[PDB]
């Protein structure tokens, strides 16, 4: 599916994610955009033989198992396909659980370089939310 700019900005909130773990919402759609571009498919290896998979583009590292990942561990219990449906319920729940391991968002390098100390508000802005 591929969201635009708004259509996920009321999805993400709608599930709940304007200021979880003090991350408003603008963050979570900034990110979304540099990590997938809003693809909730967008996939991507990682150097290491791991896979990012999803909106938000979480690692078969640690975070979701599809069976081809070396020293990778299944910490939100799901399988990676899970990431990739249209329906963003999967990859939100790993990602609130993700922003709670202590690194914040910054669990996402796009985030971390892209997203980060900007006006990120700008992000939902002109969206019916
Ligand atoms: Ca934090």
């Amino acid at each position: 599916k591929v969201f635009g700019r708004c259509e996920l900005a009321a999805a993400m909130k709608r599930h709940g994610l304007d200021n979880y773990r003090g991350y408003s919402l603008g963050n979570w759609v900034c990110a979304a955009k540099f990590e997938s571009n809003f693809n909730t498919q967008a996939t991507n290896r990682n150097t290491d033989g791991s896979t990012d998979y999803g909106i938000l583009q979480i690692n078969s590292r640690w975070w979701c198992n599809d069976g081809r990942t070396p020293g990778s561990r299944n910490l939100c219990n799901i399988p990676c396909s899970a990431l990739l449906s249209s329906d963003i319920t999967a990859s939100v729940n790993c990602a609130k659980k993700i922003v709670s391991d202590g690194n914040g968002m910054n669990a996402w390098v796009a985030w971390r370089n892209r997203c980060k100390g900007t006006d990120v508000q700008a992000w939902i802005r002109g969206c019916r939310l």
